């Protein structure tokens, strides 16, 4: 079990100054951070259909940074601009501000109660950030589990998950990395080395909720036959094959208007199931 | 005659036809058919293979029913769902009492919409007019396979729920039925949604209640595109009670993709987690109740 954090570009309200802020970490569960201050109780994570097909849809065309001799959040950042920019997911009019945004301060949980809390925020053409233009919709995550680091085994290695918001772009991007030698970075506090990074940027659009692209994609990574293929990932068509499967063992649960668990346990063999079809052809077996 | 029109997507006149009646609550009973070939006789027939009453009911290859089950679907079902509604073929408020006249309008409407080709119609409505053989029957076939239209592995449901009516409907429930079936000379799939004038009960398909509501998905073998599992979430999109509200009230495809993409906002995804079942699924009680806590009222 390795240890996933999620990061959004969001705005503090006492500076109204853009940073790096977590959302969300996964130690094999999922804990969400409130507007409080406090981590949430942990839960298993549980996706949204537009999450996972946008997801699907940027990791498709995605750029992959594989065994990539970086060491530092600002190497990998100016690594996967140039890889972007090669691959025509940018534009160079954007590397500024990308470069810009990404080597941002990143902060955790124990200075929101030193800033005035943080707002969603979207990085605009200039250096100043600007407000979202969609209607904002406040997470399920944070209603459910927040309105109330040990168990992270010491040979881990950990994920860090950014996403963002950038108006001056054309399409949302994703950019995954795999470190040579994973190292520490500045961006997460935890003292655990770094052997992946998501990237997320891209423009407000309709079915596109970042937070839960993000939850998506660190979800994806907390699993483990993704984690395998992820680490034994030479090309992106293996990594395109492990997301494929991944959707292939998922369960979609319909909207109802006469919920009930007896109904609900009986898709217990087909969670079962799934879990099973997962698991086969993994090296892995489950826990 | 020498000319031959292209058609004109114009909807100048589409309000003209919306009629003023205020459609009926009804509640719906859903019967998934699938194309298949009967070994006696290799003949090519419809074939009831899964209802929808509260639960899902599939039905077994020894002829009997399998457990009832909440109807679970697959990401791929429904993004593919999606893409065939996306291009869908509507026919809303069709005046048609039998199987024959709505399926030559179906037609009609997928040539016009240049979803098939004008030398597909013949053996599509040779496949939609084929005899609709129920679970009563299947005994008296000697077994039943999947078969592929032509122009001249077990079901994940029937391995978990399988291998071991009238009561139940509610008075005033009304029919959809779901046509689905592989055809090989077609380019693309192709969704036909039709919402009939008033129910009726067709000759050719006997159910226990009159139809309203008829899916046809029909197409070639593409990469991801189960049809009977497309068929699936189809017929628990018209279970779910929004989308039949909105379905009932349509007047044009764009209010079905609207019903549709407000059913996937609704949709919860369980991703293959390494919990005990009994827990990966009792977890999903309050986000799915928090996630449905406005759509219901």
């Amino acid at each position: 079990k390795v240890y996933v954090e999620l990061q959004e570009l969001v705005m503090d309200e006492k500076n109204q100054e853009l940073r790096w802020m977590e959302a969300a970490r996964w130690v094999q569960l999922e804990e969400n951070l409130g507007e409080n201050g406090a981590w949430g109780r942990p839960h298993l994570s549980h996706l949204t259909f537009w999450s996972l097909l946008e997801l699907r849809r940027v990791f498709t065309k995605g750029t992959v940074l594989l065994d990539l001799q970086e060491t530092s959040l600002a190497g990998v950042a100016n690594q996967l601009l140039d890889r972007f920019i090669f691959e025509d997911q940018i534009r160079p009019q954007d590397r500024e501000e990308l470069l810009r945004a990404l080597l941002l301060k990143h902060s955790h949980a124990g200075e929101l109660e030193a800033l005035g809390g943080v707002k969603p925020a979207v990085l605009t053409r200039s250096g100043d950030p600007s407000q979202p233009l969609l209607p904002q919709h406040s997470s399920l995550e944070t209603q459910l589990f927040c309105e109330q680091l040990e168990k992270i085994p010491p040979d881990s290695e950990a994920t860090l998950v950014l996403v963002g918001r950038a108006d001056f772009l054309e399409q949302p991007v994703l950019g995954f990395v795999r470190l040579q030698e994973a190292a520490e970075l500045e961006a997460v506090e935890l003292p655990v080395p770094i052997r992946f990074l998501f990237v997320l940027l891209g423009p407000e659009a309709p079915h596109i909720d970042y937070t839960q692209l993000g939850r998506a994609a660190a979800t994806l990574m907390s699993e483990r036959v993704f984690r395998i293929d992820a680490y034994m990932a030479q090309s992106r068509g293996e990594l395109l094959h492990s997301l494929e499967g991944f959707l292939d063992c998922s369960l979609v649960l319909p909207p109802t208007d006469a919920p009930s668990e007896q109904a609900l346990l009986s898709l217990v063999p087909v969670q079962r199931e799934l879990l099973r079809r997962r698991y086969q052809s993994s090296p892995a077996k489950p826990d």
